[PDB]
């Protein structure tokens, strides 16, 4: 469960948040495969409640109605088509698995669901699975409200309703079987793994129990005995009874301290500075590199939704964001996930975005197609951070240097730092209020290298900055504090 199952030499996955299946299929072939992306994390493919007030929020997808593959992203055929097309070009699919709960206990019964299936939250009847009142933790929860009231109580965190969502009785073999059934349906179509939503709210053992019921990966695309990659969503900043280490037996875990700390450092808050990143990694109290899934931001926290808080860097902070994502992709710690978002009408009222619920770009609830502009960026309110030159080029950087050790670290004691990856890549950052202009040891073979942040290596030349490495691996670097992108990156494959 620890191996992502990506094609050799593909080191990252992209979250194509709320995208339609047909658009992901196209994206795999026209961009992901040619640009070296290892895989895609998709939004929950199972039927959810259609919430009309507010109007179709992104969060309605974390409120399952059934295990039917029918959502605003598309139907089963479309999902199967996408997995096929993606796998055939060597781009893997990771399904966001929503298995700790069903919908909010207070949603109205009926058929307001993405696939029209009937449901009755009130009576706990989910006839499309089916599930009944006997499959929930109602009798287990011991909180007054039936909801999680105390995060210092571990039992509570797992048997009570997270924000009122109907908590499934995961110790029951019937429940475990229904979920494994859904997951096995996905494995057979061709998925390579799963993001386990709200793992913190589930006992490690119950998760184990479900995993034991799973099939090996599709033998048409994976080697026999291949196990699905598992990464569990556990929010573990310090101090709670639940530790992320309690989930290592099941797979990797999301390292939420990563983006929270990186954000503080890049923003230069709390007396933090880039020179402190010399020992970034476990040295910072993070989980072992072999069990981490890292990222700058995720779908929840880029909304100010406190899974790292105010220090989280997002596409909204484009300059600092490219820097942070570049740092993450060059650094050997963990397995990296890149975020791809949609723009929404952010409207702050007393430090709160009143429109943090806004769903993907739509026309009366129908998700708008991902359009591609002449310059390769996207239209229709899709941000497509994965298509920003500085980001896609750093995805490539990570593939080129895979396996190379962290070396040739430099720092000015402030926010000007540089580091290499073996003899295959070198990166330099200027986050200080003055220019950087120094000759550094890069550990790279002599030559002219294209800077992949400002441009690209295209048919024997560079469209951006050219770096000259002398015979002794030294190269001069100049970076103005007012540069658009105050960082430079060169690698074995950007050399002319
Ligand atoms: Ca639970
Ligand atoms: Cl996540």
């Amino acid at each position: 469960q620890y191996s992502p199952n990506t094609q050799q030499g593909r080191t990252s996955i992209v979250h194509l948040f709320e995208w339609r299946w047909v658009d992901i299929a196209l994206e795999c072939e026209r961009y992901l495969a040619p640009k070296g992306f290892g895989g895609v994390q998709v939004s929950p493919p199972n039927e959810n409640v259609a919430i009309y007030n507010p109007f179709r929020p992104w969060w309605e997808r974390y409120q399952p109605v059934s295990y039917k593959l029918c959502t605003r992203s598309g139907n089963e055929d479309e999902f199967r088509n996408m997995v096929t097309r993606c796998n055939n070009v060597g781009v893997r699919i990771y399904v966001d698995a929503v298995i700790n709960h069903m919908c909010g206990n207070a949603v109205s019964a009926g058929t307001s669901s993405t696939c029209g299936s009937y449901f009755n939250p009130g009576s706990r009847d989910f006839p499309a699975v089916p599930y009944s009142g006997w499959d929930f933790n109602d009798g287990k929860c011991k909180t007054g409200s039936g909801d999680i009231e105390n995060y210092n109580d571990a039992t509570q965190v797992r048997d009570c309703r997270l924000t009122g969502l109907l908590d499934l009785a995961l110790e029951k073999d019937y429940v475990r079987s229904k979920i494994a059934e859904y997951m096995n349906h996905l494995i057979d179509i061709g998925v390579a793994g799963f993001r386990l939503d709200a793992s913190k709210h589930m006992w490690p053992g119950d998760i184990k129990a479900i995993l034991d019921k799973l099939h090996n990966l599709n033998s048409n695309w994976f080697p026999a005995g291949s196990k699905p990659f598992i990464y569990q969503e556990v929010i573990d900043l310090g101090g709670e009874p639940i530790k992320s280490s309690d989930y290592f037996g099941n797979g990797r875990v999301t390292e939420f301290k990563y983006g929270a700390k990186l954000g503080t450092v890049i923003r230069k808050w709390n007396g933090e500075k880039m020179s402190y990143l010399k020992n970034w990694g476990e040295g910072w109290g993070f989980v072992p590199s072999d069990r981490a899934l890292v990222f700058v931001d995720n779908h929840d926290n880029q909304r100010g939704h406190g899974a790292g808080g105010a220090s989280i860097l997002t596409f909204w902070d484009a300059r600092l964001y490219k820097m942070a994502v570049g740092f993450m992709l060059a650094h050997p710690y963990g397995f990296t996930r890149v975020m791809s978002s949609y723009r929404w009408p952010r409207q702050f009222q007393n430090g709160n975005d009143v429109n943090d619920w806004v769903g993907p770009p739509n026309n009366n609830g129908v998700i708008k197609e991902v359009t591609i502009n002449p310059d390769t960026t996207c239209g229709n309110d899709w941000v497509c951070e994965h298509r920003w030159r500085q980001i896609r080029n750093m995805v490539i950087f990570r593939n080129v240097v895979d396996g190379q050790p962290f070396t040739n670290w430099y720092d000015n004691g402030s926010n000007q730092v540089a580091f290499g990856r073996g003899n295959r890549g070198f990166i330099v950052f200027n986050n200080d209020d003055w220019s950087f202009s120094l000759t550094l040891q890069t550990g790279l073979p002599a030559g002219t290298y294209c800077d992949v942040i400002s441009g690209d290596k295209i048919n024997g030349n560079c469209t951006g900055i050219k770096i000259y490495v002398s015979d002794d691996g030294k190269a001069h670097f100049s970076i103005s504090n007012s540069a658009e992108d105050p960082f430079i990156a060169i690698h074995a494959e950007s050399k002319l």
